[PDB]
């Protein structure tokens, strides 16, 4: 079955702001998502140091970027610690961290949207370039789940039937019509070079044939 949840009020407000505010520097979404993957990878590594068996679900720690022009999706995949169903629901929409209103209060006055990451809500910058975001995740302690939202104040969670991931999180950006530049090899390379040069895990940019 599919479960539908309301975003907490302030998160809905943030998402609307991200979608409606004129802001040309959209590329920062990729930095924020790679940062999130890096943090998740840090966590499973940290845990594996005391209990190595937590890598039984996959020893390699990496980030893959996978453009698909036919589906018009950009997918960020990591083999980080992943999220349980509860982690998913609690951290991707139903609970507003302090940084949510702090950020929007920051946008009032001087701050610009590129600072979003500093408030711990950088995930939502995905809606700078995506009309719908799907998050597939698998944590050692739980089943594989799919989160999805086109904003508008709700998201869904369901058990995922797709290819099993072993462990980690996959963010699938269904790109807006006018944002297909982020499917281009040279454009993604440029952004990763500029914003994510010192990530401590291998980042592989997959290519497509003509
Ligand atoms: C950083 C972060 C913020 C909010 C919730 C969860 C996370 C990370 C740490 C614990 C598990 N995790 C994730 O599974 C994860 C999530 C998102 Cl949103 C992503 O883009 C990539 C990921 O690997």
């Amino acid at each position: 079955e599919v479960e539908t949840f309301a975003f907490q009020a302030e998160i809905a407000q943030l998402m609307s702001l991200i979608i409606n505010t004129f802001y040309s520097n959209k590329e920062i979404f990729l930095r924020e998502l790679i940062s999130n993957s890096s943090d998740a990878l840090d966590k499973i590594r940290y845990e594996s140091l005391t209990d190595p068996s937590k890598l039984d679900s996959g020893k390699e720690l990496h980030i893959n970027l996978i453009p698909n022009k036919q589906d018009r999706t950009l997918t960020i995949v990591d083999t980080g610690i992943g999220m349980t169903k509860a982690d998913l629901i609690n951290n991707l929409g139903t609970i507003a961290k302090s940084g949510t209103k702090a950020f929007m209060e920051a946008l009032q006055a001087g701050a610009d949207i590129s600072m979003i990451g500093q408030f711990g809500v950088g995930f939502y910058s995905a809606y700078l370039v995506a009309e719908k975001v799907t998050v597939i995740t698998k944590h050692n302690d739980d089943e594989q789940y799919a989160w999805e939202s086109s904003a508008g104040g709700s998201f869904t969670v369901r058990t995922d039937t797709g290819e099993p991931m072993g462990r980690g999180t996959k963010v699938i950006l269904h790109l807006k019509e006018d944002q297909t530049e982020y499917l281009e090899e040279r454009r993604i390379k440029e952004i990763v070079k500029k914003h994510s040069q010192f990530i401590g895990y291998p980042i592989t940019l997959f290519v497509e044939k003509e």
